């Protein structure tokens, strides 16, 4: 029996790994007071798990980057962890992000993930920019099922290497629910020369109606089947959570036996679906 | 990329089943006005699933046969479906019996679950017994690991044909964590020329510390993997639901696959993990 | 990689069985002083593995010391091709009254009338004996039929044989064909597995030769130029017989019957395979 | 069709030198494509490294790979070392790192200048310790096969898919050298485990299970060990695997069985 011999081969693997991963967390500024309580929950809560860093997302063009700044200080001031801003470039000039870069390092700020984002700079150009005000630790963006704008999936390949040629020393995909693409794409990093880990970004999904609509978007398949478990469960909170749940489990195992160490989780400021994902991965306070 | 591709396969055949899957959820009589209002908010949530059959429970020596018939009645009158008692003879003379049996008859319950009973006749003894009163549909408990007491898994088997040869038409397994063991003895079912579907009896586990207790006077294996993914869960409910959930909807999963078609619930009265794991089986309302 | 990920999950069951397997040995009466020290060593190094019972081949002095010595349950083989009906009740009524709960029934190897059958009967009719007979997966060597060796199986069990224990075999597909086909028989006793774990493979294939028990191809291959290397043979032999009962184990069997030689190691290294040690 | 080598260290005692003499002259029975011999800096030195690698070319006839590192040596020494060993018939190196400058790529590619040698290297299925990424890691193998290496020989693994995801790796990036599995039969468990901890080698729960409570009783570790072993070479066989490099430990009897299951016999 193939497929319960296979289970229990995965599943055992699983629980070997105790000790091995690394994880990061990602959130975004509150916008409500029930938010911020949120966040600082899961702030708490997740950061009992010991991840290597956690990140604080910044909309591009939003005009609200001193949120950002805020959540992170307090974050360090409240965890002792390494926490890296979002930074964005289409939206400052280069003497604009210099500054903000500096007045982050000064401030004891030293990773920051670097990004073009949401709509004259592209990344890459940050990401030189950066490197040029001080020795940041710097993560990008990486997209196993190409960025929607890429001229074509070699260019947006050769962008990847751009950025990591110019400092940066992590890269972090977009999320993904076709496994298969994310491992196609690491070995397609290997043929491009990149010698960085590519992370990847979990989306732990409960609100499907909402992934669904930022997956169309954004260039991201979700597979017939992973729609097909979401059918009829518009008014089904409790349901979709135990759904996303599974899929979300079933993927880091996978992930995991394929040889991957290092994930990073959009927790959407919840703690619950990326804190039960973690102690899979043995990853536990 | 092995692992992936077979995630992908096991997934879509899982979603095209949606349609061929027949339920029945298994409850017991609550012992208090919480457990009480617990269970028919259940019977309500898990009656628009359309199960094939209910069933509830009744303790051996427990005295309290009047509370599993009273539920019964409860529910063919609020949901119209068919009900199953269990009935036990370990603690009941034949002609107690006997009567019992008329008396569910004339009061259109005609299909029982009959058993021996947790600790004279054996559960073959009552399926004799039961078709001498009428035509009941009669199920038996079935044992993949080998019921405890068995002189040997042959004569356990041999028991279960003996039960079937009495006038059983469905058999309904204890749980089980150990897939490999269920298909090796639905094979070895059809080996000793039992020719009635082997039901596989789910168990959703969100309490590991009970269900590990029963296993383990149950004669039932909990894997390594198994027991290292509850670890360090005894106060977290939340974490171990969504651990419990992937457990079980895996193994349908992969059960289905391999072409079974009938599951049954042991539901512990809750709707909540049951219900998930019918949606993802494509049993929805 | 569908391979080796059964093979991890083969293993790792294999790891989870340890401490719920039962295991029993098989010993025979030492012809010479070397054999006899040698015999009580295996017995001793062997008994810290708490097996369920051990046999010895037929004999009342072995069986008497191990029991002194142990405690353990120790069978006598019994056969009923060297004496009478009438002395068989005499020596059988003799163990019972000693504390010799347990026999191995058997008709007995003939020398260059009745059946193990009459034996289990006779042997019934003195006490309440536990009784242990032989099985064949692949035919005994007289019998007509595969059937009618069946069918003798079905009778000895009927007659009140609870355990039954197989000639040695080395196809497990044998085996486990077998074992169907005794439920399918409604024989309710285990099918004990008699594993043969072989470091003389001229020996073995002498007496397999003899009593019917195949040798697969890829078996003699394995053994082939070996001869004069008896470190080759027995690492070869061990990993022949561990790869056979880590199969069995995943089947559900939980009861092995070791045919020893009266040698420990072997026999001790593939019980700790299946988790059963000190 | 399967083809071996066989790898050994230079003893440092009497009695391991005996031990090693025995293993050569059972396992040159068995026709292996080479023999090589590892070197340890605080260990032995080149010197006993190439005394050890004489002695069998002159006993056997075989091919005898000394381990070359690059540890405090300078290239012009290096290239001096090699030419001599090249002129005293040594054409097949295994280029090394070492056990703590240069990286082994620049040793393949100072070898390859000096001559045509065969030259093996080293593969870490499970990544090398130090290596900023498993991705960096492969990308360093495939330097090492681009300056010249022909085989690479892996660290040993017990997890035998962690080999065979590995090995898909290597086809992937375009290394179309042989990834020959290096394995570790194991008699010593206690001192196979200091090994694999230090190397992030997995030791599988199952098998750390098999070893425990035999501290004491070597015979039951052989048998055990072999059991092991054997199952995986066939598993690797089954998946196409056609060479086989063991890791000795100078004691010929577990490795000289394992071949026999292979078909590798006198
Ligand atoms: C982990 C992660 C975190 C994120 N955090 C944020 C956030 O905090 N705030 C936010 O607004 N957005 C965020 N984004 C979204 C991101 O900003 C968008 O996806 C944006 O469209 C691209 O950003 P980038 O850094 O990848 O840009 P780039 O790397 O510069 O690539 C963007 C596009 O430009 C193309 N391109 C690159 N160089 C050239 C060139 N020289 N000429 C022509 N085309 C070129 C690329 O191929 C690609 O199609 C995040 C995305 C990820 C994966
Ligand atoms: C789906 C399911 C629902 C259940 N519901 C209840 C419930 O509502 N109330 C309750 O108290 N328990 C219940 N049980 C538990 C059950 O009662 C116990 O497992 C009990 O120990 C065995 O019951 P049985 O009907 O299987 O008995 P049996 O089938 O009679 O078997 C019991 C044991 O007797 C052995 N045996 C059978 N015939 C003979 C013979 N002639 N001579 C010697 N040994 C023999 C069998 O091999 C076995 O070991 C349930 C179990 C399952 C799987
Ligand atoms: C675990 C084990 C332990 C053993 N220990 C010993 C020992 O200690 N001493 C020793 O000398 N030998 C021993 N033997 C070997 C055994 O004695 C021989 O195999 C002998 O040939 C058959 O013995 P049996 O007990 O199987 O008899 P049987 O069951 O009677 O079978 C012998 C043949 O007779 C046939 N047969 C049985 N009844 C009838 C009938 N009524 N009519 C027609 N045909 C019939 C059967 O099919 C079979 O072919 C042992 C064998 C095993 C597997
Ligand atoms: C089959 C085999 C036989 C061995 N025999 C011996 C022996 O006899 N004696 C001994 O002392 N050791 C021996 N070793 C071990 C070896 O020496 C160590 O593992 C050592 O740490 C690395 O050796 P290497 O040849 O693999 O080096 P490399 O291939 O150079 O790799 C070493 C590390 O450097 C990294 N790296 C490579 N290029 C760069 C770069 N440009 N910038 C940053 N990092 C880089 C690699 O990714 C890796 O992490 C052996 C190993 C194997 C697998
Ligand atoms: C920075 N993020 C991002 C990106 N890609 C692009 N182009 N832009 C981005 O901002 N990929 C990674 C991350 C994705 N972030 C998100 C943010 C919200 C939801 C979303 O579904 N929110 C729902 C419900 C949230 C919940 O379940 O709590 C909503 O109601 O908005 C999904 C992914
Ligand atoms: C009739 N049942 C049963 C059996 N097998 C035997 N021998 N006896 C039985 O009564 N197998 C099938 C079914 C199993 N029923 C059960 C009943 C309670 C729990 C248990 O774990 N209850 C916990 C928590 C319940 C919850 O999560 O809500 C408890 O606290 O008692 C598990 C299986
Ligand atoms: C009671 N036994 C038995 C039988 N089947 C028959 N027909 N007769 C029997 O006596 N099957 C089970 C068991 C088999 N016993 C044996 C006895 C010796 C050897 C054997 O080959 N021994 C070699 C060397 C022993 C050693 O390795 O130390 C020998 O010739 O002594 C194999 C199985
Ligand atoms: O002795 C085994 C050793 O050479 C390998 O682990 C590589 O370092």
């Amino acid at each position: 029996f193939f497929h319960a011999s296979q289970r229990d081969a995965l599943n055992q693997s699983l629980a070997e790994v105790q000790g091995q991963i690394n994880v990061s967390f990602q959130f975004f500024p509150p916008r409500t007071s029930e938010m911020e309580q949120t966040l600082w929950n899961s702030i708490d809560r997740l950061s009992s798990l010991k991840p290597k860093f956690v990140s604080v997302t910044y909309g591009a063009n939003s005009g609200e980057r001193d949120r950002t700044h805020s959540i992170i200080k307090g974050i360090k001031d409240r965890t002792g962890l390494e926490a890296a801003p979002h930074l964005t470039c289409i939206d400052a000039t280069p003497d604009e992000l210099r500054t903000i870069a500096r007045d982050y390092w000064n401030n004891g700020i030293r990773h920051i993930v670097a990004l073009r984002g949401d709509l004259e700079m592209y990344a890459s150009d940050l990401v030189t920019l950066l490197k040029e005000v001080a020795d940041f630790d710097i993560s990008v963006a990486a997209y196993p099922e190409v960025h929607p704008e890429a001229k074509s999936a070699q260019a947006d390949l050769l962008n990847l290497k751009r950025k990591v040629d110019a400092g940066a020393n992590r890269a972090i995909t977009q999320f993904f629910f076709d496994v298969e693409s994310y491992l196609r794409f690491r070995d397609r990093c290997v043929s491009a020369g990149i010698d960085v880990e590519i992370i990847p970004g979990i989306l732990p999904v409960s609100n499907f109606k909402q992934a669904k609509k930022l997956a169309d978007m954004t260039n991201v398949r979700i597979p017939a089947w992973m729609a097909q478990m979401f059918d009829g469960l518009d008014d089904d909170a409790e349901t979709r959570k135990l759904v996303g749940a599974n899929i979300a489990m079933d993927m880091v195992k996978i992930l995991s036996r394929e040889g991957v160490k290092d994930f990073h989780f959009y927790t959407l400021n919840r703690a619950e679906m990326s804190y039960a994902i973690c102690h899979t991965l043995g990853v536990r306070p």
